């Protein structure tokens, strides 16, 4: 076999002129085991395909002629690798990947299989290995490498047309694969969008009854749901406002024009599978994503979504939010009043007197414990319904954890109260303190205070932690030095000296708080060094760093606030606690009224008005009444 | 935001202490306000049980209001 | 000149060790001033913990900024 | 602080580089695993008939334009 | 501290016969959009006279581009 591989590798047909003679004399064919690499299954056709110059290699035609003469072409052309790293790759894949139209045409003409799946480890999705995923099919391979002519040929050839709705081992179709290769750069977004559009038009022309975009992969995701969950901002933006001005396929659009006067026109957005789909909607996918998605905070700025969220807020959610805020304020006022008037006798529980104040006090206590139980079960319901991971409990969901911890302090206080312990007071005040700081949760619902609260969060998580690590190291070091110098004093302990040196930070430091030492100069030098390092350097540096940080988080803070309000809107819409279900957005309007068959479309559209003072063109309206 | 934090921690502290000279909402609010102007005490009373709770509350108040919020006000004014 | 302009951490760790050895020498000479040496070493021993902030990106960059603030702004102010 | 961001990052990277080189020089156990990777056949054709090996470092790249056929060393990916 | 010349030398690639061996950057394989490159590392981390990393790291503090030279392409990844 080495002579054949050498001849095809060098592209020298003169070495194989006697091939068919001795093959016929020996009664052998090129697809027998003796002409294949035992380790990989590589054959002479594949070697000829891999090596060529300027798209030309003449040995391939010779091999095809010899194979046709010996037995047949079906077993020779459709040879493939048999290892576990290039499994299923054949000559058609190589022809497409090499960007050679002629070889693809010749391979298809001689009976190549246009549904062969190349499912080796190289061609699958993985992190710690090289590879390139394209959906395993030659149609997906041609689509994902920006070769429009080859997909047109593969779909429209007479010898074997390709199956446009084929699915790989994961279940991805061509459109799933096109979503998968996007990476939110400019040129990639441009070509991915163009190829998506062309495949939709061709699929509509060839199969008018086929709905490609409804096909789901093994995870149950359509291409739009996959684009939303993976954070593909460009593909989502393209899909949600898609407009196709072409007869016989206008029903594929998702943005329509309803009417137009001179400068003013009205557009309709499709809104199907955005807020109601009963499988996995776009808003649920974006809002409840797992914090590792790249463009999590930016995806809600795509055009229809921001407006429909503002519409939901203005229509019915705002009043419910204000009602919840009012009820929480009443709860905290009652809790404060009940805790303020606690009795000061020993050993609870305390016997009630037949007097008015005791009745009001015990009623307040009952209401406080009731609210604690309520927030406890709300926390459990959150954890079960969302099923967050270990990472998500720390990098996300701060408010849920804070409200849950408040309820835990309340319940431990109840347990200690009925166990005859005065330490229940130690629990209660902590709950009370947390109860007031959680009032800042309601700053969302107002734009300026919500953005301000997001900025407070980012200051705590970025600047304060870095400050406090270095500060605590310096404080502990100088405290140990100073307490070691002191001998037989009042202070002479780590806690007292730590407190005394902490007092310098708040503008209350003494510099002469003790004299129980020998070596005054050592004491003064240590205190002056501490004061210079922490007070004059580090605090002013914290101010400077916060000033740097606040300049950079404006737009990010606004986007995070909008995501917070979106989560609030979705939770209120889901729960609603009054049996009401008036949660549809806009009218059930007729868009075109001409599907491919005689029926007419109604599609739950959302209306937006626009004004333009240039490009006085005529639009294809739906109605003549403005 | 500042008045919300001040009222919350004042209610917690005045609930903790008992019997004498600061067992009143006005006096404790004034004592915790003094931290903002650079005159806070940290040992202004001993009429309690649970010293560690008292110290933890005061340190949390000081970290949240004095070290975070005032310097943030300076930063925001510089932005404005 | 690179001793003054470069290699600060080597100088700081070496000065810490010098305070320790002077403390030992004073200790065995029946002097109480060994305490005066020892605490200085102890103080330096904690601040040199900042050497290990390299190895973490955010804390390493923060420590470099501290170093530049000390060398640029604090000197002019203190003069 | 507004000026020294990039300079601070570069100085930190130089500090970590010095740490890496000192750790390599000390090495603590007479181990050779600190050595660089991949003694690969590079071109295998010097001006003489001999072949060459070079201890190379591999880096992967992706480019969504200029679909040219690069002159690789091997046909197996 | 001649950073431009260093950047040129470390990723040099010459595409012509009889001069391929002069390159220091090579292409190992390429699929459609993906390709894999090789960098030389000869005399970067082991030469026994003066390697690039030792020369840059232990420089004399007066080199004009002391801190920027480690951003040249192979060296940052090698150190990581
Ligand atoms: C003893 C006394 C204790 C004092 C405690 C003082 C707390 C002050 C805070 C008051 C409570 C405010 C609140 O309710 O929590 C805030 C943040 O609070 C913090 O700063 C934590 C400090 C640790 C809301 O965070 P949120 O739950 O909305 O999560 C956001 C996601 O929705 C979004 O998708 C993104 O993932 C985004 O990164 C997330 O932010
Ligand atoms: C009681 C007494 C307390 C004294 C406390 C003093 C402050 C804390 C010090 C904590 C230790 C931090 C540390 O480890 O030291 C810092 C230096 O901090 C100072 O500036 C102190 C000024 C005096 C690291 O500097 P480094 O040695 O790493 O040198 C870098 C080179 O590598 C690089 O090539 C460049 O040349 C670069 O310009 C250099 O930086
Ligand atoms: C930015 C933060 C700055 C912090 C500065 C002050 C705190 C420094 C504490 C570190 C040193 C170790 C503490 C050891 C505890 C201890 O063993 O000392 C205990 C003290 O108990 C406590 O109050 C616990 C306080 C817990 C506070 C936790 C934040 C009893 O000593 P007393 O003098 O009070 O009573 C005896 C009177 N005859
Ligand atoms: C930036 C804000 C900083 C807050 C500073 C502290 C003030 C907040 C007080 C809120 C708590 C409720 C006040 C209750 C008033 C009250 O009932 O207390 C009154 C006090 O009267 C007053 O000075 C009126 C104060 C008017 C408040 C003008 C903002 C009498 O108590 P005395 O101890 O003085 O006398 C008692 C003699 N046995
Ligand atoms: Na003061």
């Amino acid at each position: 076999r080495r002579s054949i591989f050498d001849a095809v590798a060098q592209s020298n047909c003169q070495e194989l002129e006697s091939l068919l003679p001795f093959l016929q004399r020996s009664k052998k064919r090129l697809t027998d085991s003796e002409f294949k690499d035992p380790e990989t299954g590589k054959t002479c056709l594949l070697k000829a395909m891999l090596n060529l110059h300027n798209g030309q290699n003449d040995t391939i035609a010779l091999l095809l002629d010899v194979a046709r003469k010996t037995d047949s072409l079906k077993q020779f052309v459709n040879a493939s690798y048999t290892d576990s790293y290039y499994k299923g790759q054949t000559a058609l894949h190589i022809a497409i990947e090499r960007r050679n139209m002629t070889l693809v045409t010749l391979l298809v003409e001689n009976g190549a299989d246009v549904q062969a799946a190349a499912n080796g480890d190289f061609f699958k999705k993985t992190k710690g290995r090289p590879g390139f995923y394209f959906g395993e099919l030659p149609l997906s391979l041609a689509a994902c490498t920006n070769q429009l002519a080859i997909v047109k040929f593969l779909l429209q050839n007479s010898w074997q047309p390709a199956d446009i709705s084929a699915r790989d081992s994961v279940g991805n179709t061509v459109l799933h694969a096109l979503v998968e290769v996007a990476d939110n750069t400019v040129d990639n977004t441009k070509f991915v969008t163009s190829m998506y559009n062309e495949i939709l038009i061709l699929g509509a022309k060839l199969h008018p009854t086929l709905k490609l975009e409804e096909i789901t992969n093994r995870k149950g995701l359509t291409p739009l749901a996959l684009a939303a969950s993976s954070g593909k901002i460009g593909v989502l933006a393209y899909i949600l406002q898609r407009e196709i001005h072409e007869p016989e396929c206008r029903h594929l659009s998702r943005k329509f024009t309803e009417w137009a006067y001179g400068p003013v026109h009205s557009s309709l957005y499709d809104l199907s599978c955005i807020d109601t789909c009963e499988k996995n909607s776009v808003l649920e996918v974006i809002a409840y994503s797992s914090s590792e998605t790249p463009n999590r905070h930016d995806m809600l700025l795509v055009e229809p979504l921001n407006r429909l969220l503002q519409d939901k807020w203005d229509r019915f959610v705002k009043r419910i939010f204000y009602f919840n805020f009012f009820v929480y304020c009443l709860y905290m006022i009652i809790f404060t009043a009940a805790a303020y008037y606690r009795p000061v006798e020993g050993l609870p529980p305390y016997k009630l007197k037949n007097t008015v104040g005791d009745y009001f006090r015990v009623t307040g206590e009952i209401l406080s414990v009731s609210g604690g139980v309520y927030f406890f079960f709300r926390g459990i319901q959150y954890f079960l319904q969302r099923r967050p991971s270990l990472k998500s409990l720390f990098v996300d969901s701060y408010s849920e954890i804070l409200f849950f911890v408040q309820s835990l302090f309340m319940l431990v206080s109840v347990v200690l109260y009925f166990s005859q312990r005065k330490e229940y007071v130690a629990s209660m005040v902590f709950s009370l303190a947390m109860g007031w700081t959680n009032m800042l949760y309601y700053t969302r619902g107002f734009q300026q205070m919500g953005i301000y609260a997001v900025m407070i969060e980012k200051m705590i998580l970025r600047d304060l932690c870095r400050f406090m690590f270095v500060y605590l190291v310096f404080l502990f070091g100088f405290s140990t030095a100073v307490v070691t110098l002191i001998e037989d004093g009042k202070y002479n302990s780590l806690y007292s000296t730590c407190l005394e040196l902490f007092k310098f930070t708040i503008g209350m430091g003494d510099l002469e708080f003790t004299e129980n030492y020998d070596f005054k100069a050592v004491f003064i030098i240590l205190l002056l060094a501490y004061v210079i390092l922490t007070y004059i350097l580090l605090l002013n540096m914290l101010i400077a760093l916060m000033g740097e940080t606040v300049n950079k988080i404006a737009q990010e803070s606004k986007n995070i606030w909008k995501l917070q309000r979106a989560i609030t809107i979705l939770d209120t819409e889901k729960s609603f606690l009054k049996c009401m279900r008036k949660a549809f957005r806009s009218g059930k309007l007729l868009q075109v009224g001409f599907t491919p068959d005689g029926k007419d479309d109604y599609r739950w559209c959302f209306r937006v008005d626009e004004v333009n003072w240039t490009t006085w063109n005529t639009n294809v309206g739906i109605i003549n009444e403005d």
